[PDB]
């Protein structure tokens, strides 16, 4: 059954969920831009998937404003540190297949099953706000999927390696944001089932095979 918008128990963990969502847009946009830096022929095409998370980053905004909600943007800030830091310390070393992995396949398969999940639970207004969200995502999915298919060859233990430091992140972040999400009416087990399958079909896409895949799945056990 939908939550009531307007209680208190709501409005408390929509705060601190609205402003994970709002840094993670944030976030995205300027992982996109940083991506620019390292590939300096895609930048007309990262300025477009960066303007795409602005413009969610502003519609997610308004979803909080419209519930009468203030986002607690410290709580997000914390949130993403631990994978702020590691996009950072790829992007200093130049290593651009582990900032697409972490952005563009990671955080876009944790948002795609993220905005999946909430979209059946979610109030009217932030409801047409998500759904005009989620094809942007799988834009940005696809456009990662095709670097890292077209490059496969030369980045294949770099990419091991950033799911393998990067894969547990993702599920301590999912283990941090399940109480908050279960009061939104979310289940944990369609997050992550949702978050693997986009991840393992992106990955098929790249190019892995079944085994693989099975033992990149199994780094989020560490
Ligand atoms: C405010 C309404 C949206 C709420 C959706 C449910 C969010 C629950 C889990 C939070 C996951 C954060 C995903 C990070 C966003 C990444 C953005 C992107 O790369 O485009
Ligand atoms: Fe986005
Ligand atoms: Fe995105």
């Amino acid at each position: 059954a939908l939550p009531d918008f307007t209680s208190d128990r709501y409005k408390d963990a929509y705060s601190r969920i609205n402003a994970i969502v709002i840094e993670g847009e944030q976030e995205a946009h300027d992982n996109y831009i940083a991506i620019g830096t390292l590939l300096p022929d895609h930048v007309e095409e990262l300025k477009r998937l960066a303007k795409m998370e602005m413009r969610h980053k502003k519609g997610f905004t308004a979803c909080g404003k419209n519930l009468g909600v203030k986002a607690d943007m410290d709580f997000a800030r914390e949130f993403f540190a631990p994978l702020r830091d590691n996009f950072q310390t790829a992007l200093g070393q130049g290593k651009t297949p582990t900032c697409l992995l972490i952005q563009a396949l990671l955080i876009e398969a944790f948002a795609i099953s993220a905005y999946h999940t909430y979209i059946p639970v979610s109030d009217p207004f932030a409801r047409k706000i998500t759904e005009g969200v989620v094809k942007d995502e799988y834009t940005h999915l696809n456009y990662g999927e095709a670097w890292l298919k077209a490059n496969l060859e030369s980045c294949r233990e770099e990419l091991l390696e950033a799911n393998r430091e990067n894969l547990p992140l993702i599920r301590r972040m999912l283990d941090q944001v399940a109480g908050d999400a279960a009061v939104l009416q979310m289940d944990k087990e369609d997050l992550i089932e949702d978050f693997l399958i986009a991840y393992q079909e992106s990955l098929t896409e790249i190019g892995f095979n079944t085994r693989e895949i099975t033992r990149m799945a199994a780094a989020a056990l560490v």
